[PDB]
């Protein structure tokens, strides 16, 4: 399991949580220097527990599928809360066994419907470390629309920022004052599978993606990524989505 306390955290403490989180997942092979997800894993070893405290001292964990690094649910006191999906619903059956109860939240854990049930997309909603400590904060009481905005939190301070060096920089860059995303974050999140995909099949392609992935980059500018000497491959990405899940 991994820690993460709000109090006292700086941009050096999040980045040692976020490469402890890097670190939790579990790899046999890297692909082009880059750790390659496991296609699958069996029983309770899929999910790592993530400990965050906010300022102020009170948990929540979460529940984290190794293979895809998908928050599948978490617990706050005695209770459990997860998605409204399969994925979640089997993870229910291995994790916060001891919870007094456990709440299915009226929604599935991807961005479009977490988008819909907050009532607005991420480009709108300001991320950072203190809004992770709000969203921490959130998420111990259970509000299910004010629990949708913090989730679209968590999951791009946390999940987003383990695969993308860039996003991690981001959300360090916002330590102390909560931005709004770049353009280039979202579309780093929305390529992740893409991009994934691409760089499995470039090992066997010269390092030449089969499709280009249309990215958004640090300027706001359209660019197009086709190969694994791309700065996204070299330097960003730090974990890839087995193609056994796309
Ligand atoms: C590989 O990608 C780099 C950086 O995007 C680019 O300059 C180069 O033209 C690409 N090489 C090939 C062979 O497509
Ligand atoms: O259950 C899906 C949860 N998942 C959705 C990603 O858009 C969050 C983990 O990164």
């Amino acid at each position: 399991d991994v820690s993460f306390r709000l109090s006292g955290a700086d941009p050096s403490s999040y980045g040692m949580f976020i490469k402890d989180l890097r670190n939790a997942l579990p790899h046999t092979e890297k692909v082009y220097n880059i750790p390659l997800l496991l296609p699958s894993v069996s029983g309770a070893g899929r999910y790592l527990l993530m400990h965050l405290f906010n300022y102020d001292g009170n948990t929540i964990t979460v529940a984290v599928d190794v293979t895809n690094v998908y928050i599948m649910g978490y617990l706050a006191l005695t209770t459990s809360y997860f998605f409204n999906e399969p994925a979640a619903d089997l993870a229910s059956q291995y994790v916060f066994r001891s919870a007094r109860r456990k709440i299915t939240l009226p929604y599935s854990g991807n961005y479009e419907r977490l988008q819909i049930a907050a009532g607005k997309p991420r480009e709108k909603i300001p991320i950072g470390l203190p809004a992770l400590d709000t969203a921490i904060s959130t998420l111990l009481h259970y509000d299910s629309t004010a629990a949708a905005g913090a989730l679209l939190v968590l999951i791009q301070t946390t999940a987003e920022a383990a695969r993308f060096k860039y996003i991690e920089q981001q959300i360090q860059e916002r330590a102390y004052r909560d931005e709004v995303p770049s353009s280039a974050t979202i579309s780093l999140e929305n390529s992740w599978s893409g991009l994934s995909k691409q760089i499995q099949l470039a090992q066997g392609n010269n390092g030449v993606f089969r499709t280009p992935t249309v990215l958004v980059d640090s300027k706001g500018n359209r660019v197009q990524i086709t190969n694994v000497t791309s700065n996204v491959v070299t330097s960003n990405i730090q974990l890839l989505l087995n193609t056994k899940n796309i």
